[PDB]
């Protein structure tokens, strides 16, 4: 039950091979719809645009975009992820040649195609209803 802030903001520098590990839990319980959100930011700027966004509407699905011009572009969703009501849950995030490939809880989640170079991201942000134990950076 140590914790960081939240929003959690860290600077990051992204190449094919890094790993961007998030660990937490859902600050409610799913019956008060709790919320988790991941930006990948490229600018250190607070109207900066967002290359990857995922937001876990916990219970009820996950969405993924990019905030392009101050746009929010095509959402890609999935209807169900396996997060478990009031656990604590590990997130994976890879980066690949052309697809950030995410990890949920041992299982592959999904490969969301780059709209834009991972080596633009600046700043990752995490945030929303969760109580957070680490955000870690490999490679």
């Amino acid at each position: 039950m140590s914790s960081l802030p939240v929003p959690y903001k860290l600077p990051v520098s992204l190449s094919t091979g890094a790993c961007v590990i998030i660990k937490g839990r859902p600050k409610l319980s799913f019956i008060n719809d709790p919320q988790l959100q991941v930006d990948f930011y490229t600018g250190t700027d607070e109207d900066s645009d967002i290359a990857f966004h995922f937001r876990v509407h916990f219970g009820h699905r996950v969405v993924m975009n990019s905030l392009e011009f101050g746009v929010w572009k095509l959402e890609e969703k999935i209807h169900y992820v396996p997060f478990e009501d009031g656990e604590p849950f590990e997130l994976r995030i890879y980066v690949r040649h052309s697809e950030y490939e995410v990890k949920v809880n041992g299982q592959y989640i999904y490969g969301f195609a780059h709209r834009h170079p991972p080596s633009y991201v600046k700043m990752i942000q995490v945030w929303r209803d969760v109580s957070l134990t680490s955000v870690c950076v490999y490679n």
